[PDB]
């Protein structure tokens, strides 16, 4: 084709097995070639239910039809049966699938189309973007005849005579002014009552700003809690539950309600509000670098920090510097070894990464406590540096009530504990903590984020061919991104609890709206105190598979209350 001598072939071949029979060695005659002799093979015998005529089989080996089945089909549509769409032929996101990369270059398995390379037991399929199913198949014409192999479902969003139908109008402050009946949560389990048997004894030394009153077994939030309300339940003896309920556009970013200059004078001013003996410690001494924060040095990227400072480029991966997040934390696996996740540091004895992390059947893995193993404070990912860094075991899994999997990894959140604990170094050292009001205050303001890693986020998601792992940590800032803006990029529809987080991106390329480790850190530093406030975990984004999207990582400013609570609970589980 589009010229003379690879045209000049063509004629000759028009009339081989195609309309006459042929075998490998009369192939091998004409065709003056090697390997080429099997791209035939696949589509040929693919089409083994049609030998004659050229007429009904003129559809399958140009490859936009299915006979019998269909492994002569080629063809590109963006989509599967029902509508959600297809995935890749090699990206992993959201169900692994079993065909990786390597194997199959016989359908050549690239694009996102419908493929059957394998001996289906229903009919050609593609991996959805939907959470809910792994796999479905498609529907395609037969080969030189027209019927679709499967029907449709189209699914559908209503209003006021579709639905049911329903229209409530939002609940204000956050789960405080709410007086309801609700006792069904997330998983779909029930509440306990808060003056009958188990809601009072252990309700001791706790802050009880009380405006509403103790009514029978609903949820409710007298706290003050920036989440919602939520109620009791009971099993291996452990946690509590936030009710499911639709809420407000409540964001964090300008509060509306009644190129400046700097400061500093001060050495640590906080409220002290947790309780440093079960807790333990990390509340007052956080983001406070012993090699950078205590000097009063610097490093390289902390005089650029301003939105408007030269007016928008795009940076590179750059070898980082030492020592520079001593709250840097690894993931790993038992038996045998494996690199898992990243994550991020606060206390002697609490810890955090992403909720995906582990308990995502799609993967097959309820691997609990015991699969499990750590190392903190690292630098060359390809060496062990054994006295800088150290090692510790991890406790149990705390289940996050709201963290849906099944869903789009809405409040992608959980917690645990350390066994061991650690100590404060030069090379060990927590970062620090904005709450609501301060994280609101921040953000108004022109300034850029930050996210550190080995690429883990990169590594993991895709096969990525080439760029191998960096062995030491990448570093490099990024912009903020507007909610007027952010929605309209990605049809699929978007939360208050994530955020875009990403450069202004171009056309030929993956990019770099996506690096770091995976659970791993979204860090900042204070201009009003010399502090480290974090503002999120470094998760899933569309700019790691989708060319021209955003950094993606999640909000965090909203559930002070949650872990208050928790940390009175560690000790009861003792001895
Ligand atoms: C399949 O997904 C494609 C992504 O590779 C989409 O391609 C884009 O489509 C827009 C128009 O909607 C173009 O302007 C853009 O240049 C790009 O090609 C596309 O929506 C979709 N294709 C089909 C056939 O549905
Ligand atoms: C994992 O399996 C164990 C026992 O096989 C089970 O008791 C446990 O409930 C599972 N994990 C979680 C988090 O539910
Ligand atoms: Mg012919
Ligand atoms: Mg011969
Ligand atoms: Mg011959
Ligand atoms: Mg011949
Ligand atoms: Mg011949
Ligand atoms: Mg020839």
């Amino acid at each position: 084709a589009n010229t003379f001598l690879e045209e000049v072939r063509k004629g000759n071949l028009e009339r081989e097995c195609v309309e006459e029979t042929c075998s490998y060695e009369e192939a091998f005659e004409a065709l003056e070639s090697s390997t080429a002799t099997d791209v035939f093979w696949a589509k040929y015998t693919a089409c083994e239910t049609a030998r004659t005529p050229r007429d009904k089989l003129a559809a399958c080996l140009e490859g936009n039809c299915a006979e019998g089945l269909g492994t002569n089909y080629r063809g590109h549509v963006n989509i599967t049966r029902s509508g959600i769409e297809c995935q890749l032929w090699r990206s992993r996101y959201p169900h692994k699938p079993e065909i990786n990369c390597t194997t199959h270059p016989g359908a050549d398995l690239q694009e996102n189309f419908c493929r059957n390379p394998d001996s289906s037991t229903m009919g050609p399929w593609c991996y959805t973007t939907d959470p809910t199913v792994r796999r479905q198949e498609c529907s395609i014409p037969v080969c030189g005849q027209d019927q679709v192999t499967v029907a449709m479902t189209p699914r559908s969003e209503g209003s006021s005579v579709n639905l049911s139908p329903p229209l409530e109008q939002c609940v204000p402050d956050r789960g405080q002014q709410y007086q309801g009946r609700l006792a069904v949560t997330t998983h779909g389990l029930p509440c306990l009552a808060w003056a009958s048997a188990q809601a009072k004894a252990l309700s001791k030394h706790q802050d009880f700003n009380s405006a509403v009153q103790l009514v029978e077994n609903f949820c409710r939030n007298p706290d003050g809690d920036e989440e919602g309300v939520w109620c009791y339940v009971a099993g291996k003896p452990g946690d509590f539950g936030y009710c499911d309920l639709n809420y407000c556009e409540e964001a964090v970013e300008e509060e509306t309600g009644d190129r400046a200059i700097e400061g500093r004078t001060a050495t640590s001013e906080y409220q002290t509000f947790f309780n440093p003996r079960t807790f333990g410690s990390g509340e007052a001494d956080c983001g406070l670098r012993p090699l950078f924060e205590k000097k009063s040095l610097e490093d390289k990227t902390e005089r650029e920090l301003l939105e408007s400072y030269i007016d928008g480029r795009i940076v590179e991966g750059s070898d980082a510097e030492i020592g520079m997040s001593p709250w840097q934390v690894m993931l790993f696996r038992k038996s045998p070894q494996e690199l898992l996740c990243g994550a991020s540091l606060i206390s002697d004895r609490w810890v955090l990464t992403a909720a995906h992390c582990l308990l995502y059947p799609p993967w097959d893995k309820n691997f609990t406590e015991n699969d499990l193993l750590v190392r903190i404070g690292k630098h060359s990912r390809t060496r062990y540096e054994r006295n800088i860094e150290k090692i510790s075991m991890l406790e149990k899994i705390y289940i996050h009530p709201r963290y849906n999997w099944r869903e789009n990894l809405d409040r992608d959140i959980a917690l645990m504990k350390l066994k061991k604990p650690v100590a404060f170094s030069d090379y060990i050292h927590p970062v620090c903590l904005p709450d609501r009001e301060t994280a609101a205050s921040l953000l108004q303001a022109g300034y850029k984020g930050r996210v550190t890693g080995w690429g883990n986020l990169k590594e993991t998601w895709t096969c990525n061919v080439g760029k191998g792992q960096p062995s030491v940590l990448q570093v490099v800032n990024l912009p903020i991104v507007e909610r007027p803006v952010c929605k309209d990029s990605t049809r699929i529809r978007i939360t208050d609890n994530m955020f875009c987080a990403g450069y202004k991106p171009d056309e030929g390329k993956r990019g770099d709206a996506c690096e770091g480790d995976s659970g791993g850190p979204f860090v900042m530093k204070s201009p009003f105190n010399n502090r480290w406030y974090q503002m999120g975990i470094v998760s899933w984004g569309e700019g790691c598979d989708r060319d021209g999207k955003y950094g993606f990582y999640t909000h965090v400013f909203r559930l002070k209350k949650w872990i208050q609570k928790v940390i009175d609970q560690f000790g009861e589980y003792l001895e």
